[PDB]
């Protein structure tokens, strides 16, 4: 049996490094009579090995939604979104999006419009890189205005032909994945005879992130607060 974590917000506080209090709770999970313990997280793994200092605790370790897998802090095997679309397909949605881009009226444009991680494809009006106040101006822009949620009902009716889904990612940006790839993808790397896996999340809600793992029947899944409610949640049971 395996345990199987979201990253920020049910082992740490987000973007923050892990309290020891939770980490000597896992310690005792792989320590009590076979358990292992494995993370899935829609970060790239320098962020998340930064965020758990000690990857040595985790048999697998799967960031980007497990589109990339890890084991023993060397990378294995991990598919890319341009094996996906295809070099063509993609010089398609690209120029699409910066057409787009360009023309729309916002206030304020910078930079990083388009971030190509392995998993998603983040496309973001304003830009990735500006000031965490400019990422907030932004966000109350878009109460008044809803111009991310336009982008989206473009660009998911445009290439509803791309077999592609656009969900409204952070506060300034619209993630575009390939439809299936949400979380539910790290259950490929798992019939390693495992018998029962148990899941931890944080928003496993419709519209949330880790909600398409929790109804997939493969596994039991187990809403959590806050790490210091998941601490609960692992020694009440366990
Ligand atoms: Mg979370």
């Amino acid at each position: 049996a395996i345990f199987l974590f979201d990253v920020d917000g049910t082992l740490t506080i987000s973007r923050k490094t892990i309290e020891q209090n939770v980490v000597d709770t896992l310690l005792e999970l792989k320590s009590k009579k076979g358990f292992v313990l494995g993370i899935v997280g829609g970060s790239d793994y320098k962020k998340i090995r930064e965020q758990i200092k000690y990857p040595e605790i985790f048999d697998y370790i799967f960031s980007e939604n497990g589109v990339v897998a890890h084991k023993n802090d060397e990378e294995y095997f991990a598919e890319s979104i341009v094996n996906f679309l295809g070099e063509d397909r993609l010089k398609k949605l690209i120029n699409y999006s910066l057409k787009y881009i360009a023309n729309l009226d916002i206030p304020k444009k910078r930079g990083t419009f388009i971030e190509l991680r392995n998993g998603i494809i983040n496309i973001s009006p304003i830009g990735r890189n500006c000031s965490q106040e400019e990422r907030d101006e932004f966000f109350r822009y878009n109460l008044k205005n809803n111009t991310i949620e336009k982008f989206r009902d473009n660009l998911s009716k445009e290439f509803e032909d791309f077999d592609l889904n656009f969900s409204m990612g952070g506060q300034i940006s619209i993630d575009c994945f390939p439809k299936g790839w949400d979380k539910t993808f790290c259950l490929k790397h798992l019939e390693n005879k495992f018998d029962e896996i148990y899941f931890f999340g944080d928003r496993t809600d419709k519209g949330g992130n880790d909600y398409e793992l929790f109804c997939d029947k493969r596994v039991k899944g187990y809403k959590v607060k806050n790490p210091n409610d998941t601490v609960k949640i692992l020694r009440e049971n366990f």
